């Protein structure tokens, strides 16, 4: 009765989870909710066991008692002797991306421009840039900084949702799941690509993976890396090959979380499921690939090489790092340490 009930966020994740469930012979089954917060609630009620989360959502789950279990680990350079499951994670770079042709937009002229964010509460798309912005402006009024935005999860009538597009029928505008056209890393970068916004807060890998033919999706297939610049905190603009010297932060990798009392079982089941369906898996590309979903980053980021063991049985605070947790705490003061639910 180590069936693990995964929580899928929206219908496209639910469809992938259903295929995973079928292929796993119901070793894994699926609960679904409309939002990441709602999935965390199902886990707190014991109606789902686990899901994989961005760091800002790990902060929410962690305040309510849930614990990190395994982390996404993507390709690396050095440390290459180690098996992926054992290799330390390296964090990803949160960046602010603009079009080269939008000349003289820099970090210091962002006020009153249009912004694209992966979702409220997420690390690169929200906590890092809005925390930096609140700090730099000396003001908690971050909902009045950009003239319009798409920030999935904000009030859909507010200017923080004015750029969001909803689903193809145009329903579900601004919902924080993949139905919203501009949701997530891929959606916020598409929001910039399509010039709906002036700036997208995403990570370094997003720009690479959706330019120069790395994506064949209709909106991405013609994008050229050279037509984008990163915004540096010192006011300069750099090419996207320079993200090691022009990022807003290094983010902790997305990780699986669960109730502490289920962490051990969730871990062993996931280790076995990735041996089947993960990057070199017995049954991938054969039957099912757990870490593919045609660039849509459903359940896991498509660039995940494996889910890796954590060193030191970390608490969510240790996993996130004290400085990130403190930055989050500070930003949340704009809108005392109990579970949000
Ligand atoms: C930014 O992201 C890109 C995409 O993940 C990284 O480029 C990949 O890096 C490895 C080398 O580590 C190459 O083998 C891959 O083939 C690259 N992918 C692509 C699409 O080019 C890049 O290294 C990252 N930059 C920084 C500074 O972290
Ligand atoms: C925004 O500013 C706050 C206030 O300075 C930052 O909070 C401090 O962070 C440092 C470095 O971790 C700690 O030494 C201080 O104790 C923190 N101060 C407080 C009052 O808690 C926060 O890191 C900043 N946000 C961002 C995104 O950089
Ligand atoms: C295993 C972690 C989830 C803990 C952690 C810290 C961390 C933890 C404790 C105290 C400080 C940092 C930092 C990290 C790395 C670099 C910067 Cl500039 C900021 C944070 C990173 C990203 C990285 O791998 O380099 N991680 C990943
Ligand atoms: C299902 O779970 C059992 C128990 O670990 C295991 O023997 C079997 O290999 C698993 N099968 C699949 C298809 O995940
Ligand atoms: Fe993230
Ligand atoms: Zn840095
Ligand atoms: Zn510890």
């Amino acid at each position: 009765y180590t069936r693990v009930v995964w929580c899928a966020v929206g219908p496209e994740e639910q469809k992938k989870c259903q295929q995973w469930s079928q292929q796993s012979g119901q070793n894994v089954t699926c609960a679904t909710a409309s939002t990441t917060d709602d999935c965390i609630v199902l886990v707190l009620k014991g109606e789902a066991d686990a899901l994989n989360l961005d760091g800002g959502y790990i902060y929410t789950a962690g305040k309510c008692g849930l614990v990190p279990v395994l982390a996404e680990n993507r390709k690396s350079s050095k440390h290459s002797s180690l098996d992926c499951v054992l290799r330390p994670t390296e964090g990803y770079l949160a960046v602010a991306v603009v079009k080269k042709a939008n000349e003289g937009l820099t970090w210091n002229s962002l006020k009153d421009k249009k912004s694209c964010h992966t979702a409220v509460d997420r690390t690169a798309g929200w906590n890092i840039p809005m925390g930096l912005i609140v700090n730099q402006t000396g003001s908690c009024a971050f909902d009045e900084f950009f003239s319009q935005s798409c920030a999935p999860g904000a009030d859909p009538k507010s200017r923080l949702c004015a750029l969001c597009a909803g689903d193809d029928q145009g329903l579900d505008k601004c919902v924080p799941n993949s139905k919203e056209k501009y949701y997530g890393y891929t959606g916020a970068f598409r929001c910039l690509a399509e010039d709906v916004g002036d700036v997208a807060f995403v990570k370094n890998d997003t720009v690479w993976e959706n330019t120069n033919g790395e994506s064949t999706a209709d909106w991405a297939k013609n994008l050229k890396r050279e037509d984008f610049r990163l915004l540096c905190l010192d006011g300069t603009r750099k090419p996207v090959t320079e993200a090691q010297s022009c990022h807003l932060a290094v983010a902790p990798n997305h990780a699986v979380v669960s109730r502490s009392d289920r962490a051990a079982h969730v871990e062993q089941v996931l280790l076995h499921q990735q041996a089947l369906f993960g990057k070199n898996g017995k049954n991938c590309p054969d039957k099912f690939c757990l870490f593919k979903s045609e660039t849509k980053n459903l359940l896991f980021n498509d660039n995940t090489e494996c889910l890796a063991k954590l060193g030191g049985r970390p608490t969510y605070e240790e996993y996130l790092g004290t400085e990130y947790v403190t930055a989050i705490a500070n930003l949340k003061k704009c809108s005392l340490e109990a579970c949000a639910f």
